[PDB]
């Protein structure tokens, strides 16, 4: 393959090729298999340092429609027997259980909250070192799960790798999205990286009547953006094959606003997922940071104040100032909007999180930039503040997951396609950043006429990536293709090669 050492390569456009279809609530892998208290749902997650990690599940089905009842989470305890072997499970951890709720004081419209969420956090682990472990409340008859295992990362260091390493986005919960899980799985990768958008139950009304776009079917018939939370434990109980034996780290989309009752907001995301928010000091759900071997990882939040006056840059500059690249060499980020996205979706809407934050990463090396939002993949050459630069990062948008909602297709360089600047901030974190470029090609126009240079590679097809990082200065990133099924395609390949003597 390829290497970002040639420098940028001339742009490519994969040419334009069904329908993508929910899972029913009628699908095996979504119906409630367990009973009682018997945890399901069950996920693993990385903490700041490989040493810990965090083992999650649910007890107790979910409550839709009528009076909803909030359990007391104070009722089933929150218990982790974990060992170096399965017939061995001779350390003990406890944790926190709360519960959520979905609350909509509309006539007609129903309410959700949840079964009783548990988290707990394994300290003490050795890294690269696969652990056995049960959860549940062991004072509880049959309240205890079976047998699972997953593997800590790697010691932090400069020649310390987990072998692979998924990125997927926008995954919603369709036939598609089980392509995308299982081209994913075959791969067995170590860790799985989810950048935002994840059930897409903001794509249904609370009477579980379901649409591929919400603006276009509900927003003028209903009061609020409204969701169907039920979707959100089908997507769990689906995804525990993966998560109960693979670590994942989700950070926050759009989708997951899904703003009730109060201005409330983010509360399925919040309250479903353990993030290593203590650990590693953000004390937020929505961004955070962590090691993984000689891999520190930036999860930032496109949807929390990222204004250079606010918490999250605040902490990210002190994040950044941690880094010894001689233990961690790779510096790499993930978040939800693209920054140089090239499709006419969500064109330039993160661009004020981009000024706010693109010169301090770029200041810090940063390697590459993993994104979703948009419903494609795209791979650019190495940039900064949209000018082919030798240090500037790779950026990849992966949010080609499989939901129900269109593929992004056309390009904004497309001829008449170039989109009308006041339509594309973001509204939600509001602002407007995106002016007319100053010099290049585009210069004193919002669009380019034809593939933006800054693009290596874009395509209208779902997938997974999978990155795999070599020693200190190669990685391999592998893209592939959901259509594709025989042994070993792939839809896009490159070395991205790092120059720390060169940039830093
Ligand atoms: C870091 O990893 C890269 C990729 O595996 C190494 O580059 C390869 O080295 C082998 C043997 O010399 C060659 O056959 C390959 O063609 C190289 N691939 C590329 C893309 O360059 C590199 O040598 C490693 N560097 C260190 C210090 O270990
Ligand atoms: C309880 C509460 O804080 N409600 C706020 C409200 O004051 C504000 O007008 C509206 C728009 O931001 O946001 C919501
Ligand atoms: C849903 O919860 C809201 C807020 O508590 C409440 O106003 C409303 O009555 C509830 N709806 C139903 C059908 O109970
Ligand atoms: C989604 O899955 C369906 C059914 O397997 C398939 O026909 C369709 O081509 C897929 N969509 C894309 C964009 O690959
Ligand atoms: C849900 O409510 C919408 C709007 O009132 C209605 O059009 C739709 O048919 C309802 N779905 C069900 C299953 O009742
Ligand atoms: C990015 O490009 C614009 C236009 O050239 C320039 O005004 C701005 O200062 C640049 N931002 C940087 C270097 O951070
Ligand atoms: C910016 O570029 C668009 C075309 O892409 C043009 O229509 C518009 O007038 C330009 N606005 C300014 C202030 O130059
Ligand atoms: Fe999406
Ligand atoms: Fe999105």
């Amino acid at each position: 393959p390829a290497s970002t050492l040639e420098g940028p390569s001339r742009p490519v456009t994969v040419p334009l090729r069904g329908h993508a279809v929910d899972l029913p609530d009628t699908d095996p892998r979504v119906q409630r298999r367990v009973t009682g208290w018997a945890p399901e749902q069950i996920a693993v997650a990385l903490s700041a340092a490989p040493t810990s990690a965090w083992v999650s599940w649910i007890t107790g089905d979910f409550q839709m429609g009528g009076a909803v009842k909030p359990l007391d989470p104070g009722t089933v305890g929150s218990v982790v027997r974990y060992g170096l072997a399965a017939d061995s499970l001779v350390r003990e951890a406890t944790g926190d259980a709360l519960v959520y709720s979905q609350l909509y004081p509309f006539e007609g419209l129903q309410n959700y909250t949840s079964g009783i969420i548990h988290h707990v956090r394994l300290q003490g682990l050795e890294p690269g070192t696969k652990y056995y472990y049960q959860c549940g409340d062991p004072s509880i008859p049959g309240a205890m799960s079976a047998v699972h295992a997953f593997r800590t990362m790697p010691a932090v260091g400069p020649r310390s790798y987990p072998g692979r390493i998924a990125v997927v986005g926008d995954l919603g919960l369709t036939y598609n999205t089980t392509s995308t899980v299982e081209h994913m799985a075959s791969n067995q990768p170590d860790l799985v990286l989810l950048l935002g958008d994840v059930s897409y139950a903001n794509l249904y009304l609370t009477n579980g009547t379901g649409t591929d776009c919400y603006s276009c079917s509900f927003a003028k018939s209903t009061p609020i953006h409204e969701t169907y939370q039920p979707r959100w434990d089908y997507w769990g109980r689906y995804m525990e094959p993966v998560t109960s034996s693979t670590p994942m780290m989700v950070v926050e989309g759009n989708h997951e606003i899904e703003q009730q009752i109060g201005n409330k907001t983010f509360a399925a995301y919040s309250a479903r997922f353990a993030f290593p928010s203590m650990e590693s000091e953000s004390f937020s759900p929505f961004y955070y940071s962590f090691d993984a071997g000689g891999i520190h990882f930036i999860m930032l939040a496109a949807y929390a104040d990222y204004s250079k006056s606010g918490e999250q840059y605040r902490w990210l500059e002190k994040d950044l100032a941690k880094v010894d690249r001689s233990v961690t060499p790779w510096l790499v980020a993930g978040w939800h909007a693209p920054w140089y996205s090239t499709y006419k979706a969500h064109y330039r809407e993160a661009e004020c999180m981009r000024v706010a934050m693109e010169e301090l990463l770029y200041s810090y090396g940063l390697d590459i930039v993993f994104t979703g939002h948009v419903h494609a993949y795209e791979r650019s050459n190495r940039v900064f503040n949209y000018t082919l630069d030798p240090c500037g990062a790779v950026h990849i948008s992966v949010g080609d997951g499989g939901n129900r909602e269109k593929m992004a297709t056309t390009h904004a360089d497309d001829p008449g396609r170039c989109p009308e600047p006041m339509s594309t901030p973001d509204a939600f974190m509001g602002g407007f950043c995106a002016f007319n470029f100053t010099s290049g090609p585009a210069a004193g126009s919002f669009c380019w006429d034809r593939q933006p240079d800054y693009s290596a590679y874009r395509e209208s097809s779902f997938g997974h990536g999978i990155l795999e990082v070599k020693n200190e200065t190669h990685a391999l990133w592998k893209w592939h293709r959901n259509q594709d099924l025989y042994q070993g395609a792939v839809g896009d390949e490159i070395y991205i090669v790092r120059e720390p003597e060169r940039c830093l």
